[PDB]
């Protein structure tokens, strides 16, 4: 039981580079529109305080040098929404996939696939955090790049990325330009809040730990939802509910372990910590995974 | 700082489904040669014992059916090389990318695209451990999943998957058939023996830990090669040598930390443990990056 992205081939070929001025970073070619981070058009004076209006009208279309491999595209229309940029170009990406943009919950997870000057480098799985972070793996050049999930042959898109905040975790936008939670994009340190964990993924995890032969951590107690949640309340552990329940169903019923039997487990790992053992090779809860890709990974 | 797998778009294109009987598995379509684990050939009642001789024999090239998405691939021979099916095909992968067949060493890394009925479902990044087994998440159904590397333009291909073993672990063979460790293509329980941590792996972690800004391992003590070897020894880590000092100068340089006193710092964490502390989100010395992986990583 391992960490899996999405396939990203389909991703690759939507790809390219978005330069203004010096700036240059990572577009989402789909159609005859490039989407890309807003803060392109900032100089490294202007990302302390950026006034994203005033900065843009300075900006003609051929301003945006848009590179697709060898290929320079060219644009032929420009608008701001919310914190993205949208670069109508001549061309339709041929490799257009069918896709769709949407806003994801947190305690979702999806792919990331981090590019570079508009180049694929590496594909990773990460989680919308309750607090609405994300724990990439980011540098200088990486924004631009996308999250997303495929659902058969769609691409769903959700993410793209913006910055990085004080704690090391990272910030951006859905695929319409609006923040996931409180962030801006300016270049300040900036609030996140306590970070919660997602109850029910690391149920899922549990489920997943059993059904992978490791079961050292099941108990002869359980509990009820509202005395497990005044443990869940204690440890900044998201509230359990019903429907949490019911979406564990499934993994309950391969498993044949009542989801609050799991909870009595998970309480005591919650209080007595894990006596040095460990679960799926970790020595940590994790938290990463939903029921979704649980089952997705065990089937 | 996360587990990251090339991006597997070259590979997706050359993925197909081989069926021979009712047994179904994935295939490695390049140029106008399919390659396949051989024990496509076997029903279940062949799996114990099989004589893969005597029951290839019996085969001809229209009993092998290869579909690529919609499309019938026509097999005009075939042969057995080690471990391995070659089926030749009518038709030259139009995907096939600039790729070639190398033999990894223990302690290297690659990304495996798991698939089923030719089909990709996922991808993730897999060390080859001291002992040639990988840590995989493999169903039924996913033989002839391939490993790989991605180096500019070119794919290396390095693994295919053949099978489970006690313990849990993967066990495959390069893409000339011959497996990985002392393994055998037969239903039966084999034994890995010992695994052993790869230390410039774990050194190499360390450094991207520093890196990261995770730093409350470092101490204050040095030690020799010698002396930390003696101590390796006891935990089943592999010896570290002058080769792997230099191959982790680099990083050695890039944090100002001498090797010798990172390995000063292993040994406390190795006897010591972690205290309940965590380095880069682990509670776990983590041996599945190379130095290259993390160069790659931060940079
Ligand atoms: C992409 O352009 C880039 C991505 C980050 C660089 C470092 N890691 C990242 O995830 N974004 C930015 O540089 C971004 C530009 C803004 C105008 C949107 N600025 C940014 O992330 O600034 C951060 C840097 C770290 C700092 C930490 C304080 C302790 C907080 C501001
Ligand atoms: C692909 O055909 C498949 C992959 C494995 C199935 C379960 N997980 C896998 O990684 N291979 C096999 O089924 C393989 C066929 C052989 C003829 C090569 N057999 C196999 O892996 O048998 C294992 C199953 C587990 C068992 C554990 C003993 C305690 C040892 C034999």
């Amino acid at each position: 039981f391992r960490k899996m992205a999405f396939p990203s081939g389909k991703v690759e070929g939507c790809m390219v580079q978005v330069t203004c001025g010096t700036t240059t970073l990572n577009g989402l070619w789909l159609d005859d529109v490039v989407y890309c981070p807003r803060h392109v058009i900032c100089t490294s004076e202007d990302m302390l305080n950026p006034n994203y209006e005033d900065l843009l009208i300075r900006k003609s279309n051929h301003n945006f040098l848009v590179q697709a491999g060898n290929v320079q595209l060219r644009v032929i229309g420009h608008s701001m929404q919310n914190c993205v940029l949208k670069l109508k170009v001549d061309t339709a990406n041929p490799k257009t996939p069918k896709y769709k943009f949407v806003r994801i919950q947190p305690g979702q997870t999806f792919s990331v696939l981090a590019c570079y000057n508009g180049s694929p480098s590496g594909v990773y799985q990460c989680a919308m955090r309750p607090n609405f972070t994300i724990k990439g793996s980011f540098l200088n050049g990486s924004c631009g790049s996308v999250g997303f999930n495929i659902d058969y042959d769609c691409v769903s898109f959700c993410y793209m990325h913006h910055m990085e905040l004080p704690t090391g975790v990272h910030a951006g936008t859905d695929l319409e330009g609006n923040f996931y939670g409180p962030f801006v994009d300016r270049q300040t340190a900036q609030a996140a809040g306590t970070d919660t964990t997602i109850t029910v993924n690391v149920l899922a995890w549990l489920y997943a730990a059993v059904i992978n032969g490791d079961r050292w951590f099941l108990n002869r107690f359980t509990t009820t939802l509202n005395d497990f949640n005044l443990v869940a309340m204690k440890y900044n552990y998201e509230p359990l509910t019903q429907d949490h329940v019911d979406i564990l169903g499934p993994l309950s019923a391969q498993t044949g372990i009542a989801v609050l039997d799991m909870c009595a487990s998970l309480k005591e790992l919650l209080q007595n910590g894990m006596n040095g053992r460990t679960i799926l090779g970790s020595a940590l809860l994790e938290d990463e995974f939903t029921p979704f890709d649980v089952v997705r990974q065990c089937s």
